[PDB]
């Protein structure tokens, strides 16, 4: 029983835009860019999420039917001719709405008329301006340029923007993972860098010579030089031998033993945990974990986790770039029941065919074509049967089976 | 009611979420600019909360939000929000439990061993040189002397195959990295918080000898599947009561006394055990019964449907001999 | 999944900007023509695709058993589009007593 | 028991430094003169890589952390407290040699049901 | 297009090598002596770098190569060279990431 919704959102207006600065986004790019460990894991996270590719699917497609180019499309072939490579365009906004807090970008047009593409914005350039109902009402861009920087402003009528991470719902602007995780991606990066300088002072044992007898007559720094041209790691090889007298003593600094692999094992188990992925992905790995219940239970996680952000992303993309899509450049119903669905990454076929013998007597031939990732049969009568096509392309006559 | 909810799958992922992290889940239902039901609309729960009558009913609803300036305030009549409540000290408990706030001290006491942890391993985890300068019971040196040998022995600039050259009253000596067991300080920290969130050890990356096997698995998979049955009943029951039901009168042309349920999925089925059980025993299973276990859509046709051998072997008795 | 998010970039790329203006400037045909190029998995198993024919070959056209098998299509586009094998058809030009 | 273990990881399961100042049987050390050299090496502000250099009268010891089986203690309470409280051991997040096995397991989960 | 592209094998392990080492993988159309395509034609990735307009689109294609004395420069435009991005820091992006810059830290790490 309400128009405008009666219950306020939490609209940090004092903080314009979002308390997101772009130097915030910025920074974003910045971990984004550097490579090394974390941003190969993120770029996992997005590879998992949205690497599979995609499928498009209307309720009712066959009745949507219409001649366009002289020539019947239903909604389905419109859509996929005019969005040829949704695949990359799918990992491409996926992967941003994963490290930023939205992907974002604007619709193109042909020079006149048609419908050119969905065409993304780079995401850490652009902030939005929120209503006090928290809808985005304007965006703000900042873009290097010949000077430092050069500023702009749009509508929010052309542009579209797809949350995956956010605080509730009310929330339009969404959640950085990586900002939200700045503090243990740094505490990550500062244990990487201490084992290193580590390694390099502690990992390799150092040769010390003294000089002189104890308690003896004292050796000053040009008898040392000395000494050291004779004992120069540089010149010296493997199989050189040394004569002294009794007053030199060639001692060694050990390499004094630390368990740097087992901080690596705790800084990658901190890292992954807290990026969302199996420790796994860090070429890590633990004793009974991957075996048993212990391992059903993470990589059932893994898929709610994919699950939840694929179709988190697959409403939003529909009804807010593809309706609006359908409704400007293309004959058809704009209320016609589109659905984006994006693949499992980690189906096993092996376990679908395993599926289809033991329980394809009471599947369809074209639920099992669909289980199976397969164009459904040529005809519907077939496509509609539970007994198998090639069953019944044998009951063509066929005898003493 | 599915065109209705047209992404309940969402909705359901948001205030269940909600719902576990806060005492309840809250929000409204929308209309249209004229007539029919928009949505139902939730509302960010750490702004609002319910003001109960003396028999325990939530009367009003009260939110604080974040504004330009510090917060603004606002009341509403409990009569076009709606709320679920999972977590709840009994029956007659309308306003529930922050499993959060319950467990604020095992939450705490994670943290701070976590940052115990790494203090500790930036102090002792790794070796650190200590240079001993001048002779024991000999001369004595002062900062500026140390300085000079800083500059010599400086970790900065060193490398790996650096050798030094001395005088017998310098000595070279070493902290090593005092081995303690922050891996079972860890695991011990996981178990507890795990249990106290009451989530199996092995969703925190930790993981327990022998409990991975038999009749100890069985017990603790079976403990958490109980669990989620609990909640996902309880939410179930408690959103189609006080918000389908609500939208069945107010904006649809059916009967609101009609027995609707919303289910929600087990997340830990394994298909391959459901078609193990459809072999053994599918000969007891109308083909609607296998439809459902199975997760299909039923039969076309419900002759077919209601029967209780396969549809592919009656589509195979048109016609068919010598099998 | 890093191959084929590598792969697609690559072929999608390659066809758009080397293939197609070749097709209009050097050839009788419609450069508009839907092409694609596609780039093999360095890491399938044919044992594994061989183990899905045997289990599932029952709803593959023959064409799509070839294309999993990666084989050429079937000569005559008639077994080509059958779902039973062809050694199967060929088993029924005459063939008695199974 | 829990709480006893809680405050024993804080006080022994962590190495701390000691460090020592003076001859021994030499000349006293007072607390401001442990001031400055406390500031030398504050573990606050102390890195994974900092080195010391020293004339011979300072001593970097160390309490070293002293090892108890914390691990048999929890074992041990959470048997005492799922056996009181009459479920198996296995809803306690802990196991036992066995008889996870067998009639052995047959038994205790005979006797749960 | 099998007739056209006869090697299509190992223009692909090159382009597709060169575009994973380099920012792009880049190249030419070329032709027999009158009328018919010869090949599509690589160039030397390390020797080409784009030009870009204020919307990112290369406009024209630099080349520095090794010669007789130094170096010789050259200048291209963009009409009949073609460029592949495998590695790129978004859409809008036409320039592309070198693996080997991005990590060129790590590769010195490794090294030393
Ligand atoms: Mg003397
Ligand atoms: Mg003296
Ligand atoms: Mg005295």
């Amino acid at each position: 029983a309400s128009s405008t919704p009666q219950t306020n959102v939490d609209s940090m207006g004092g903080g314009n835009g979002q308390d997101l600065t772009f130097e915030d986004l910025r920074d974003i790019k910045d971990v984004r860019d550097s490579g090394g460990q974390v941003a190969q894991l993120m770029d996992y996270k997005a590879l998992l999420n949205f690497g599979e590719g995609c499928e498009i699917h209307v309720e009712g497609d066959d009745e949507t039917k219409q001649l366009v180019d002289g020539e019947p499309m239903t909604l389905s072939e419109w859509l996929e001719d005019a969005f040829p490579h949704l695949d990359l365009l799918v990992l491409d906004l996926g992967g941003d709405a994963l490290w930023y807090p939205y992907a974002v970008g604007e619709i193109q047009e042909t020079i006149t008329g048609e419908f050119k593409e969905a065409l993304p914005a780079e995401p850490w350039t652009l902030m939005p301006e929120s209503d006090a109902q928290g809808k985005v009402q304007a965006w703000h861009q900042r873009t290097k340029t010949h000077g430092g920087y050069q500023t702009q402003t749009l509508p929010a009528d052309d542009l579209w923007h797809i949350v995956i991470n956010k605080a509730s719902a009310r929330d339009e602007v969404g959640i950085s993972e990586v900002l939200r995780n700045k503090d243990e991606i740094q505490a990550f990066k500062q244990n990487e860098a201490a084992i290193n300088q580590a390694i390099e002072l502690h990992g390799f044992p150092q040769r010390h010579v003294k000089v002189g007898k104890e308690d003896g007559a004292p050796v000053r720094d040009n008898d040392l030089r000395r000494v050291r041209t004779i004992f120069d790691p540089r010149t010296t090889d493997a199989n050189t031998a040394y004569f002294t007298g009794q007053d030199v003593d060639v001692e060694t600094l050990e390499a004094h033993n630390f368990d740097y692999s087992a901080i690596h094992e705790m800084d990658m188990r901190n890292l992954t945990t807290a990026l969302g992925l199996p420790l796994e992905a860090g070429n890590v790995g633990a004793d009974g974990l991957g075996s048993g219940k212990p391992a059903e239970l993470r990589f059932a996680l893994l898929k709610l986790a994919i699950k939840a952000n694929q179709r988190s992303f697959s409403v939003q993309f529909v009804e807010r770039v593809m309706r609006p899509v359908v409704r400007d450049y293309s004959p058809f119903d704009h209320e016609a029941d589109i659905r984006l669905e994006i693949n499992d990454p980690l189906e096993d076929i092996g376990e679908v065919a395993d599926l289809i013998q033991q329980v394809g007597d009471y599947m369809t031939n074209e639920q099992v074509a669909e289980k199976l990732d397969l164009p459904a049969p040529e005809d519907d009568e077939v496509a509609d049967s539970y007994r198998s096509p090639a069953d019944m392309e044998k009951d063509e006559a066929g005898v003493q089976d």
